[PDB]
């Protein structure tokens, strides 16, 4: 089941993700494997989303990440995510690790990042924060 | 009220934020003026809060913004923001002012900034975000 | 984005459903575009499906309607779904018709059923109820 | 006080439902003994209730029965399921109790059924689904 | 259907009321005319409730009103009472008014007091505060 | 933490209360140390707070205590506090402690009263109710 929604995660992110080179989803799914919130990356809920404002390196002032953008939208909606497991096209940076905590998420499931020396302090941070405050990291 | 609940916000991070140099809380205040969730700046739950890991530069790695946080505790507890406003007692950084869009708050009520020009091009992009997705500032 | 929600509730049924002939889902979307409640065909929860409760024509005293069971499912969760949108791969039978009224759906989204005088009543009756009940139906 | 329900459920079947020849409720009750949701047999919310729709066959193209409205109300109004008992005047028909099961309601309480051959098989499959998914039948 | 709710609440008060004397109950019904909350006058929940608690004058020291016990049992089981009406079988009291208007209620629905010149101060109190904040008061 | 929310409290008080001689003020806190509910003494929402209503002796026919008003406060807003606690800046009277216990609160925390003859009757009642319910009483 977990593949399953993995599966699901990447098909969100195909359909509605408008990011011209890299579309980003995240389910989180609760105990009873209700999906209680999506998120994939994107610009704000309204902001007109222009072709200049989706260019490199101009878009990263107004995207938002989809791991936060799955916390953000329960906030907004008035879902529960204690207790809950997010399933994400991508191992999360360490901002969204620490929002994950935050919001009570208790389990990560994604696939294994490839090697990129680039963003090794980053991923030492996140599993060294979710080893710490018991989040269970899972890899498919 | 406005004023009121913004003292509060300051005696709430005094009280609770454990930063050795600067701290920073948020109240979310909906429309019956009942306080839906707080934010204060601080490393995630339970994480082990080092003398060495509240040092700058170190903190940085591990610390969430107050306005962050009050978004991701009420994903965490299930509390609705929509609608809502988000009393804080400093003005948003770049990506705080997205997840305030994503949260459904409309209204962003804190002190004026001190003139920084470090800090103009964020203030810039807060601003042109929140103005064009129908987010109201007000300075007390 | 209609068609994209129907493009997952399709996937949804692929994934998810065990009916060895015939798999359905439906998705329960909110005015936030949020997924408030999935339902597919299958066998109650924690009933034991074994090959012979599968096959036909005993599954029928077993299975359980995608639409029912996104609706069964909201109540067992807790979700709401009054003004909500429900996209099911399949057009609704008379007696799912019913619960979709009750429930507080508003609006059904689906493909257009292909011609089967057998079932021309029960679509007549689903529609008579839809139409004076205020529900309104698209296809895509 | 399971006692007490039922006296109530008979009460609001007399008081509230339309059919002119049997009359039909059920209390879904928490664990702290809140009437979660009720239902009883009827046609769909603003459905022109006709002399001519709730006669004989005819009623039966249109009327829910009244364990499957609790169940539909309650996601109409978000009310959370799961754990409840439902106390009912008549033992469930095999499709509610599915809904039952799905609805994550874990106890039903009702009197005893008067012997009837046609309804026995019915009966059988009921019973069969609650042994199974854990639900358990009490007689007053 | 007011009446009907209210014929339920004297049957309510009947069967759940331990008072010796007066049994009182009140039913917080909101806009779809689902049970929000029900009150009934009685003993905090888990109080040993002895011969000589429920004698006069000792089991005022102790006892709830039943539109008290309805406001406080929602804020127990976190059911929204704003916009909803109150059924009771007897006026309010001065105290539970003010309860009354303070969780939302907008309206209540009784039968008229008989005559008492005991009441009349309290009945004006009442009255008066409904008038001034929005309550509709309706007698059968 | 227990001690930084009753300094809040206090500070509520003082901020929010109309009454020109005590400010009462009570935080219902969850066990994730959110605040669930604020109560303070004051007149029903929207009655006019003239200064002949707020004087003594006829303010004590309209005021509403800080205790009971977080209660009917959480109840307006669909707020759970069944296993809560409440932070107090004075001892509870004989009925809030009631409606303390009605609303599911487990625990109450404030400061000692001061000896007073006249309250020696009230607190016993409060703290009898308050021992066989179950409900801890904890003086800073
Ligand atoms: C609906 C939805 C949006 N989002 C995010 C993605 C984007 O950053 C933002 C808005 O999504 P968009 O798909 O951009 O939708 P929009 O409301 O901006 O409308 P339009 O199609 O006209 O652009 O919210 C989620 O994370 N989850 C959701 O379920
Ligand atoms: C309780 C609470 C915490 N937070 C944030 C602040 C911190 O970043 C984090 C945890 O708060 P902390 O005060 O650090 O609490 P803790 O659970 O880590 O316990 P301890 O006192 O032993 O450290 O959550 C909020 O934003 N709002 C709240 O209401
Ligand atoms: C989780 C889930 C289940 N259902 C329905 C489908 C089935 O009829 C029933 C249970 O789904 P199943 O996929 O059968 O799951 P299960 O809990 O029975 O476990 P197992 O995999 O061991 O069989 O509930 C929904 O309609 N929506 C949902 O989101
Ligand atoms: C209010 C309510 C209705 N129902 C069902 C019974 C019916 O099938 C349907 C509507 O109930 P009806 O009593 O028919 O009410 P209505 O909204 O159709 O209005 P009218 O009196 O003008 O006919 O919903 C419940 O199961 N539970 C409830 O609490
Ligand atoms: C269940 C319930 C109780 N109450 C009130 C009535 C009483 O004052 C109190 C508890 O109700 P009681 O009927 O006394 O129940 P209890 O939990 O004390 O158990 P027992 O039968 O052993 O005495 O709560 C309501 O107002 N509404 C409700 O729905
Ligand atoms: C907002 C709020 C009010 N209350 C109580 C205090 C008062 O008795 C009542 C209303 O509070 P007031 O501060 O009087 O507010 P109001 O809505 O009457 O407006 P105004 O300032 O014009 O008078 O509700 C709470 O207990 N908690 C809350 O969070
Ligand atoms: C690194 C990262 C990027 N993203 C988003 C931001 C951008 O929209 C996109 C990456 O764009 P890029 O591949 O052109 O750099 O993916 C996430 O949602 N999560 C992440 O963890
Ligand atoms: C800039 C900024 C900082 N903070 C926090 C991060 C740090 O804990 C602290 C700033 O630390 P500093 O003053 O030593 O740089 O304030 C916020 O909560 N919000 C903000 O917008
Ligand atoms: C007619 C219909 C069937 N179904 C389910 C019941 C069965 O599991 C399956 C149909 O099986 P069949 O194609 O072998 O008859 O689809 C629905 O979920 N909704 C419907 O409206
Ligand atoms: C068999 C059954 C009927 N009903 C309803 C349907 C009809 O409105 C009524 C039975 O009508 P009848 O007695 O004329 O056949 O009771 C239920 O609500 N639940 C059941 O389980
Ligand atoms: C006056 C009043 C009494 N009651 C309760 C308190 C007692 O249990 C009972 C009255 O008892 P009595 O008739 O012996 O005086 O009714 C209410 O619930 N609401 C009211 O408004
Ligand atoms: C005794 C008591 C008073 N109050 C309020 C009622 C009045 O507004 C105020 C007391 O006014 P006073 O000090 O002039 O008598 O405090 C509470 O909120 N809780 C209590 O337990
Ligand atoms: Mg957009
Ligand atoms: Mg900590
Ligand atoms: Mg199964
Ligand atoms: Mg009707
Ligand atoms: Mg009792
Ligand atoms: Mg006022
Ligand atoms: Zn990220
Ligand atoms: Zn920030
Ligand atoms: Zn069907
Ligand atoms: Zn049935
Ligand atoms: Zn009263
Ligand atoms: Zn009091």
């Amino acid at each position: 089941k977990a593949e399953k929604f993995y599966s699901l995660a990447c098909y969100h992110a195909q359909l509605f993700s408008k990011d011209p080179n890299t579309k980003v989803a995240a389910l989180v799914i609760d105990n009873n494997n209700n999906i209680a919130s999506v998120g994939y990356n994107g610009l704000p809920r309204g902001f007109e989303e222009t072709s200049d404002r989706w260019e490199k390196p101009m878009k990263y002032n107004y995207v938002v990440h989809a791991q936060a953008n799955a916390i953000a939208t329960a906030a907004r909606n008035g879902v529960r995510l204690d207790g809950c497991s997010i399933i994400t096209t991508l191992f999360p940076c360490k901002e969204c690790s620490k929002l994950i905590i935050q919001s009570g998420i208790r389990k990560v499931i994604t696939s294994k990042p490839c090697k990129d020396s680039s963003w090794l302090e980053s991923f030492s941070f996140s599993n060294e924060m979710f080893d710490e405050c018991g989040i269970e990291v899972e890899y498919l």
